[PDB]
DNA sequence: GACTTGTACTGGAACTCACGTGAACGAATGTTTTTAG
Protein backbone atom coordinates (compact mmCIF):
# COMPACT_ATOMS: atom_id res chain seq x y z
CA UNK A 1 0.00 0.00 0.00
CA UNK A 2 2.55 2.39 -1.23
CA UNK A 3 1.86 6.19 -0.10
CA UNK A 4 2.38 7.72 -3.52
CA UNK A 5 -0.57 5.61 -4.62
CA UNK A 6 -2.99 8.20 -2.42
CA UNK A 7 -1.27 11.49 -2.89
CA UNK A 8 -2.62 13.46 -5.79
CA UNK A 9 0.34 14.88 -8.10
CA UNK A 10 -1.14 18.08 -8.37
CA UNK A 11 -0.50 18.81 -4.24
CA UNK A 12 3.39 17.88 -5.08
CA UNK A 13 3.20 20.07 -7.95
CA UNK A 14 1.50 23.07 -6.12
CA UNK A 15 3.74 22.32 -3.05
CA UNK A 16 6.81 23.04 -5.88
CA UNK A 17 5.37 25.80 -7.48
CA UNK A 18 5.40 27.79 -3.61
CA UNK A 19 8.81 26.55 -3.05
CA UNK A 20 9.63 28.33 -6.52
CA UNK A 21 7.40 31.49 -5.90
CA UNK A 22 8.89 32.01 -2.01
CA UNK A 23 12.04 34.38 -2.14
CA UNK A 24 13.37 33.54 1.44
CA UNK A 25 14.83 30.33 2.14
CA UNK A 26 12.99 29.89 5.24
CA UNK A 27 9.87 30.30 3.52
CA UNK A 28 11.23 27.22 1.03
CA UNK A 29 12.25 24.68 3.72
CA UNK A 30 9.01 25.78 5.67
CA UNK A 31 6.94 24.49 2.75
CA UNK A 32 9.14 21.20 2.08
CA UNK A 33 8.97 20.65 6.19
CA UNK A 34 5.58 20.81 5.97
CA UNK A 35 5.07 18.32 2.74
CA UNK A 36 7.18 16.03 4.18
CA UNK A 37 5.71 15.63 7.68
CA UNK A 38 2.18 15.39 5.77
CA UNK A 39 4.10 13.05 4.00
CA UNK A 40 5.25 11.22 7.37
CA UNK A 41 2.15 11.28 9.35
CA UNK A 42 0.18 9.65 6.47
CA UNK A 43 2.97 6.82 6.10
CA UNK A 44 2.70 5.99 9.92
CA UNK A 45 -1.42 6.17 10.02
CA UNK A 46 -1.41 4.00 7.08
CA UNK A 47 1.38 1.04 7.80
CA UNK A 48 -0.03 0.58 11.03
CA UNK A 49 -0.16 -3.05 10.59
CA UNK A 50 2.92 -2.88 9.15
CA UNK A 51 6.37 -5.71 8.79
CA UNK A 52 8.88 -3.54 7.99
CA UNK A 53 7.20 -2.07 4.26
CA UNK A 54 9.66 -1.03 2.00
CA UNK A 55 7.45 2.24 1.42
CA UNK A 56 9.37 5.70 1.62
CA UNK A 57 9.47 9.04 0.21
CA UNK A 58 11.08 7.88 -3.14
CA UNK A 59 8.10 8.06 -5.32
CA UNK A 60 8.08 11.90 -4.77
CA UNK A 61 12.19 12.50 -3.56
CA UNK A 62 12.61 11.08 -7.65
CA UNK A 63 10.40 13.48 -8.88
CA UNK A 64 11.93 16.67 -6.25
CA UNK A 65 15.42 15.83 -7.62
CA UNK A 66 15.66 14.45 -11.47
CA UNK A 67 19.05 14.62 -11.83
CA UNK A 68 19.92 11.87 -9.30
CA UNK A 69 17.83 9.39 -11.16
CA UNK A 70 19.87 6.70 -11.91
CA UNK A 71 17.13 3.60 -12.27
CA UNK A 72 15.40 5.03 -15.33
CA UNK A 73 17.77 5.47 -18.43
CA UNK A 74 17.15 8.65 -20.47
CA UNK A 75 13.91 9.27 -21.46
CA UNK A 76 14.88 10.08 -25.52
CA UNK A 77 12.51 13.56 -25.54
CA UNK A 78 14.80 16.38 -24.91
CA UNK A 79 13.24 20.22 -25.45
CA UNK A 80 12.75 19.83 -29.27
CA UNK A 81 11.44 16.42 -29.47
CA UNK A 82 9.22 17.56 -26.30
CA UNK A 83 8.19 20.59 -28.10
CA UNK A 84 7.22 18.66 -31.84
CA UNK A 85 5.50 15.75 -29.65
CA UNK A 86 3.45 18.51 -27.95
CA UNK A 87 2.84 20.36 -31.46
CA UNK A 88 1.43 16.77 -33.09
CA UNK A 89 -0.61 15.70 -29.96
CA UNK A 90 -2.56 18.57 -29.50
CA UNK A 91 -3.37 19.20 -33.34
CA UNK A 92 -2.25 22.94 -33.01
C1' DG B 1 35.17 18.42 -6.59
C1' DA B 2 37.22 22.96 -7.18
C1' DC B 3 36.59 27.54 -8.90
C1' DT B 4 33.81 31.71 -10.13
C1' DT B 5 29.79 34.82 -10.11
C1' DG B 6 25.62 36.61 -8.16
C1' DT B 7 22.13 37.27 -4.42
C1' DA B 8 20.44 37.42 0.39
C1' DC B 9 20.98 37.66 5.39
C1' DT B 10 23.09 39.59 9.70
C1' DG B 11 25.84 40.94 13.76
C1' DG B 12 29.47 44.46 14.86
C1' DA B 13 31.09 49.18 14.38
C1' DA B 14 30.25 54.02 13.32
C1' DC B 15 27.50 57.66 14.35
C1' DT B 16 24.65 60.32 17.27
C1' DC B 17 22.57 61.68 21.64
C1' DA B 18 22.72 62.49 26.52
C1' DC B 19 24.81 62.51 31.05
C1' DG B 20 28.52 62.56 34.48
C1' DT B 21 33.32 63.83 36.03
C1' DG B 22 37.26 66.78 36.22
C1' DA B 23 40.25 70.94 34.91
C1' DA B 24 40.93 75.70 33.44
C1' DC B 25 39.94 80.68 32.62
C1' DG B 26 37.74 85.08 33.57
C1' DA B 27 34.06 88.11 35.83
C1' DA B 28 32.39 89.95 39.89
C1' DT B 29 32.63 90.56 44.67
C1' DG B 30 34.56 90.70 49.11
C1' DT B 31 38.55 91.00 52.26
C1' DT B 32 43.46 91.86 53.88
C1' DT B 33 48.04 94.13 53.67
C1' DT B 34 50.94 97.91 52.57
C1' DT B 35 52.19 102.71 51.47
C1' DA B 36 51.69 107.79 50.17
C1' DG B 37 49.34 112.26 51.98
Amino acid sequence: QTVASHVPFADLCSTLERIQKSKGRAEKIRHFREFLDSWRKFHDALHKNHKDVTDSFYPAMRLILPQLERERMAYGIKETMLAKLYIELLNL
